[PDB]
């Protein structure tokens, strides 16, 4: 019958059905998937450095190339992006299975005189992975077939919803963002990206952050962001500059100066479609052809304006449960120094129904119960009316003091009326095509607020019921009243009893008599951003362990490098997989030293500098990120497992207003009943007629907003809107029902 092996043959990944234009249009237009009429594009050209940046100029003889690649040619042409897929059929042996490890681990297994399954299913686990898995970018027919579903996700079972359209509100969503996503204050919002690096006659830098490593996007395919920094910067610069002259000049009376604007943004279509670039990882090998997981790679200036708005605002709001009373966000939870034992004292606590969010994560407790949800792709749920939502609230209460807008008219426009068009239900590129992105773009720089929002709508909705069982035909509901798909990924009955159990039973190991382990000690597996808790008898507290089925995943196939330093990423490889849960498992904990071990005496013999290597190992490693910052050495002993564990005060909280305390239920209750506050203040009236009204006449939008609330002592909102509403038409600014400034700005993207 059949043959059967210690070690897996070298899996040959089947033939990609669809990797040519000519297919690859002909299965898209067959699943009703929209192809674009193809937009082309001005040639790069070279040109001064000094001519472009003038005021950059200092920063060159005391850096960047002198020359700059623009998008400005005579000649058109239409782009092209061409993604390569490894492993494949062709080239099978770009990310080999960890066999190494698996056979230390046979070895040691053998080694134990007697018995002992518990020891074996580690070796059990491992294989399996190592044959039902493979690490690479999957396939064509992958991307390709999950480009449909997102196309059901936003467009079938459960078409996607404007918020506006149920009942929502800017100001009433910011409310509940005020309770889920806590933000503080970050220079205004009103230069430029070429007048964020100032000199004092030292130099501030006060540019968001980008990996110079990640694709640069259109207009330059096949490039680094750090190649072409200037690039992104002079053409955000452009961009930046021509809006502000348009809404200088406004409506051209009557009407005119609507062909300007048409013009310019039709010019700047590429910044709304991505690259779609297949994301790594380690995929079932039986869905090699039909599961791909895409990157939308947003072009780089979009990305850097963007993110001025999102970045300074975001990375100076360390705001969370751990912080402050009855606020949900789990975001910038970080698991060591204390972090996870009090999560678990959280879960621990009678209180219950009780809710924690992260994005498109959302943790329940509910009847003794812990229940995981995940938002079924949450990129693909948002519309633009989610986004510009979001953009209300990080305008509203990150760049406002009091209510007193800390920016443009030029900003203003640019967040309400057009990145929301820039990059969600725009494009992107595949092969030499122009296609729909359904939904937002899964590698944008608003993708977490995005998807926290909708988690937040969710959760408002749950409040609205009274709070139901996770499991019940009540919660599914609300994905009809939204639009938003989610589902249940994992649950664990009693789970308080279960934690207080991990108590009772733990082993001896590195936390627990500070022994090496014979024995695995148990874990309660709540895939809290990916940890489990265990309990330390060394600390008396809960510690994290990572998720068992992530752990042994990424054991079974290591990423690559993608001389003699390939001896010194396998030290990284193995110590980081202890650090990070290998050491609560004997066998995964033993061969991983074993190996560090043979790879550093290898080292230390040929005199290779490790120490020099290793001294910002976060950065190598697929782990590093909850570790950075910490400046900790990669060892994994009973001592260095103690120090990343020792609890350690958590920060204080950053916020621009004061501290709600009230939990999120009491802000939906009083919300239902559609009479609130505005929170906002004038900035929240700046952006509502900015919102409401033609896109180039937005300094009359703003003028009008300001008259409204000069006509006072904001109390109601609904009463303050409903006025400026009749301002607005009066004044004839307004734009129609159906053709929004938004709507607007989308479709002269795609005119061509």
């Amino acid at each position: 019958d059949v043959e059967e092996l210690l070690i897996p043959k070298v899996w040959v990944p089947p033939e990609d059905p669809l990797a040519s234009p000519s297919r690859l249009a002909k299965f898209l237009r067959e699943n009703g998937y929209k192809v674009l009429q193809p937009r082309s594009l001005p040639e790069n050209e070279e040109y001064e450095t000094d001519q472009i940046l003038p005021d950059l100029a200092w920063m060159r003889q005391i850096v960047l190339k002198p020359t700059l690649s623009l998008p400005i040619g005579d000649q058109e042409y239409f782009p092209k992006y061409y993604p390569t897929h490894r492993p494949s059929k062709e080239k099978p042996n770009a990310y080999p299975p960890d066999i190494a490890l698996l056979k230390q681990m046979i070895y040691l297994f053998l080694q134990v005189p007697e018995a002992n399954e518990g020891l074996k299913d580690e070796v059990t686990l491992l294989t399996q992975n190592i044959r039902d898995k493979a690490y690479g970018s999957g396939t064509y027919m992958g991307q390709a077939n999950r480009l449909v579903a997102m196309k059901e996700v936003a467009t079938g079972r459960n078409p996607n919803k404007d918020p506006l359209k149920l009942g929502y509100t800017f100001e009433s969503i910011a409310q509940l963002l005020d309770i889920t996503l806590p933000v503080g204050p970050p220079v205004p919002l009103t230069r430029v990206p070429s007048r964020m690096l100032v000199l004092t006659g030292e130099v501030e830098d006060y540019l968001p952050k980008i990996n110079l490593k990640s694709s640069s996007g259109l207009p330059y395919v096949g490039r680094t962001k750090g190649e072409t920094i200037g690039e992104m910067i002079a053409i955000s610069n452009q961009f930046l500059r021509e809006l502000s002259t348009l809404l200088k000049q406004g409506a051209g009376t009557k009407g005119s100066n609507k062909k300007k604007l048409l013009s310019m943004l039709s010019d700047y279509w590429y910044l709304s479609c991505g690259l779609l670039f297949p994301k790594a990882e380690r995929y079932d090998k039986s869905t090699w052809l039909t599961k791909t997981r895409n990157i939308w790679s947003a072009p780089s200036p979009t990305h850097l304006m963007i993110s001025m708005i999102t970045w300074p605002v975001m990375s100076n709001s360390p705001n969370n449960v751990l912080n402050i009373e009855g606020c949900p966000s789990l975001y910038k939870f970080n698991p060591f120094r204390g972090g996870l034992n009090r999560i678990v004292e959280w879960i621990l606590a009678p209180e219950e129904p009780k809710a924690l969010v992260y994005a498109d994560n959302i943790y329940i407790v509910h009847s003794n119960t812990w229940y995981s949800i995940d938002l079924e792709k949450g990129e693909a749920n948002c519309t633009r009316q989610h986004m510009q939502a979001a953009m209300y609230y990080i305008l509203t209460r990150g760049w406002s003091d009091n209510g007193d807008p800390m920016f443009n008219q030029t900003w203003a426009t640019f967040a309400m009326n057009i990145a929301p068009a820039l990059v969600v239900d725009s494009s992107c590129l595949i092969m030499n095509l122009q296609i729909k992105t359904y939904g937002q773009g899964s590698g944008n720089a608003a993708t977490f607020i995005n998807n926290h929002l909708l988690s937040t709508l969710v959760l408002d909705q749950w409040n609205l019921m009274r709070q139901p069982r996770p499991d019940s035909e009540e919660f599914k509901s609300i994905e009809d009243k939204l639009g938003i798909n989610f589902k249940i990924e994992r649950s664990i009955d009693d789970i308080r009893g279960k934690l207080r159990q991990l108590v009772l039973l733990a082993q001896p190991g590195y936390l627990s008599g500070g022994v090496e382990p014979e024995q695995s000690s148990p874990t309660v597996e709540l895939d809290l951003l990916g940890w489990s808790a265990t309990y330390s008898k060394d600390l008396g507290i809960y510690v994290p362990v990572l998720d068992k089925e992530r752990l042994f995943c990424s054991a079974a196939y290591p990423k690559g490098v993608e001389v003699g330093i390939e001896q010194a990423y396998k030290v990284v490889r193995y110590e980081a997989l202890r650090l990070v849960g290998g050491w609560n498992y004997p066998l995964l904990n033993k061969a991983c030293k074993n190996n560090a071990g043979a790879a550093r005496r290898h080292l230390e013999a040929k005199g290779f500098p490790l120490d020099e290597f290793l001294a910002e190992w976060s950065e190598l490693s697929e782990f590093g990120e909850a570790f950075e910052g910490f400046n900790i050495k990669l060892t994994v002993t009973s001592e260095s497992l103690a120090e990343l564990n020792k609890p350690v005060p958590p920060k204080p909280p950053n916020v621009n207003r004061p501290v709600n305390t009230g939990g999120l239920k009491a802000v939906s209750n009083a919300l239902k009943t559609g009479r609130y506050r505005n929170e906002a203040g004038l900035s929240g009236l700046v952006l509502l007629a900015t919102a409401r009204s033609r896109l180039q006449d937005a300094v009359k939008a703003k003028a009008e907003a300001e008259k409204l609330h000069k006509s006072k002592p904001d109390a109601d909102w609904f009463e303050r809107s409903e006025t400026l509403s009749d301002l607005l038409e009066k004044a004839d600014i307004a734009s129609k029902v159906a053709h929004s400034a938004l709507v607007e700005t989308s479709d002269a993207l795609e005119a061509v």
